[PDB]
């Protein structure tokens, strides 16, 4: 997970608001939650990985064991259950709350970190660059 480690500043997105909808995120959050262009932070101590994303609206941060659920406070209210695991060179994320679940994907591609959201079939892809 050290390729993950540094501060990354988004650069596209594709579809994010589709996903945020699907996901159950209300007009305002989606509308204020897109209209940024966060930086995301990650960084690694010993067994403990600490995802950061920063912009106006919200910070949000994360600090986990890969491998162990933990419970997280979403940038748009929610308070799920997530479990990231490393798999084949990629953070995959599974956030669990309501009887719902979603797969957050974090993965390097060439010099940008990619990030790969799906809810019920919509996808969406949100491309960082490293700031
Ligand atoms: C309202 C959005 C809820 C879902 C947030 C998780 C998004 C994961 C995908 C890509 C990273 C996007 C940047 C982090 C979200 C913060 C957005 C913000 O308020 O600036």
């Amino acid at each position: 997970c050290d390729a993950f480690v540094g501060t990354w500043k988004l650069v596209s997105s594709e579809n994010f608001d589709d996903y945020m909808k699907e996901v159950g995120v209300g007009f305002a959050t989606r509308k204020v939650a897109g209209m940024a262009k966060p930086n995301m932070i990650i960084s690694v101590n010993g067994d403990l990985v600490t995802i950061r994303s920063e912009s106006t609206f919200k910070n949000t941060e994360i600090s986990f064991k890969l491998g162990v659920e933990f419970d997280e406070e979403t940038v748009d209210g929610r308070k799920v259950k997530s479990i990231i695991t490393l798999d084949g060179g990629a953070l995959v994320q599974v956030q669990k709350w309501d009887g719902k679940s979603t797969t957050i994907k974090r993965k390097r591609d060439g010099d940008k970190l990619v990030v790969e959201c799906v809810m019920k079939g919509v996808t969406s892809t949100r491309v960082y660059e490293r700031a």
